[PDB]
């Protein structure tokens, strides 16, 4: 994030990787560019599906020129399979199959460590019911899109986070980033881990895997 | 909780007060009494203003009979004023005035200590979202009926926690106990603590609070 303008302003991917709210750090040479890379994809297939993103282009390597926006204080987290985070609010195991998708809501505040919210701390922060559920029509929506491309692709969508923000006409636009840091990724053949999961807990090499579904996806290899 | 057929059992109220996931524990002789007769009255009054509640009947002392229902494994928790665990989810200090009131939902379940949930969570542990609505409307009303009746008595309702069940008509009852166990009061003049408070950071003395409140609500010193 660093401003151009009114309009708009410099999203740059870096090669930091933190978890456990900060308390493990490492860098991943080449992350910041496949991050990169693979918002601008999920980004431009979620345009053509007409979701609103703040997408504008891309200013080269790891760096995305996107929309200002009057960002919302929320992560907006969709789950369609058990993982995290879930497996401490129902008693269900990992890989567990939701009937339907979960959206949860996070307030980002450093202070309180991103505490889940509801719709009537929402409306407290200041964001109207309505506004609520125009977030997670689109998240639901996103979900749909998402799921579906990556299913054709070889690759189970467990769980995601969105960002969103407001536009200058009071709509609702979807920020941040769509990458393997803020969604897991599964592999449909064996069950593992294609995403930050592989630096949360150790499963392997990290730049393999993001590497993994930059090529399953795009159908080339990384050029860096 | 002990049976008695198929349509009701008796709920006896005991001396024993916890606190801390069980890590705090104290008998004070007379609250199961207090806590009785004030779940009676609040009970009765819910009643005649419309809200289906367990209550059936007094079996002497500290026993009520109440009628079996399919119990939600939810606590309902409806907040007026900052306090308690929402100080860790709102940057906003003890004592803040919500603009309106907030319902928190959590799920009843030892093994994960009563997380919060939203009505997604609720709907894969079963729970319609019609009845989930339901459920809120009614805790709402209660917040309306409770908080008018005690400021008219310089009780200021800060929170409470509501519990559930469905009975064989498939209605939605009004469960468990309404007590100075189970909601925040607070004097209006002094903001002092007349619950269960007193005993969770031992701000004095628990059965003289008790029956402050209990003598401010009836008129009458506690016989027992
Ligand atoms: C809460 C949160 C989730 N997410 C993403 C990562 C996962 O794909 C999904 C669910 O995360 P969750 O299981 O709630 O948290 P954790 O990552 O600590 O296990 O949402 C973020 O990227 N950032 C966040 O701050
Ligand atoms: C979660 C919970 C709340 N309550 C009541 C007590 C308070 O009046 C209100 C809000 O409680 P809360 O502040 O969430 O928890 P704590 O009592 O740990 O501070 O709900 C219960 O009686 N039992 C419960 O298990």
């Amino acid at each position: 994030m660093i401003p151009i303008d009114d309009d708009k302003l410099i999203m740059e991917f870096k090669d930091d990787a933190t978890a456990f709210d900060g308390t493990k750090k490492a860098r991943f040479k080449g992350k910041g560019w496949l991050n990169a890379q693979l918002s601008v994809i999920f980004f431009k297939l979620l345009e053509e599906h007409g979701i609103k993103t703040h997408f504008i282009g891309v200013a080269g390597g790891n760096r995305l020129i996107v929309e200002k926006l009057d960002m919302y204080p929320l992560e907006v987290v969709v789950r369609n399979v058990v993982a995290g985070s879930l497996k401490k609010r129902l008693p269900l195991p990992e890989g567990y199959e939701l009937p339907e998708p979960i959206v949860e809501l996070y307030y980002k505040n450093d202070e309180l460590h991103d505490p889940m919210i509801n719709y009537y701390h929402a409306k407290v922060l200041g964001i109207s019911l309505d506004e609520i559920k125009k977030i997670e029509e689109i998240a639901l929506k996103v979900n749909e899109i998402l799921k579906d491309y990556l299913a054709k692709k070889g690759i189970i969508l467990v769980d995601f986070k969105l960002e969103f923000g407001k536009d200058k006409n009071g709509d609702i636009v979807l920020a941040d980033e769509i990458s393997p840091d803020t969604c897991r990724f599964w592999d449909a053949k064996t069950k593992r881990s294609l995403d930050k999961d592989v630096f949360r807990f150790d499963k392997g090499d990290l730049i393999e895997a993001y590497k993994e579904i930059y090529e399953r996806i795009t159908g080339e290899k990384p050029e860096f």
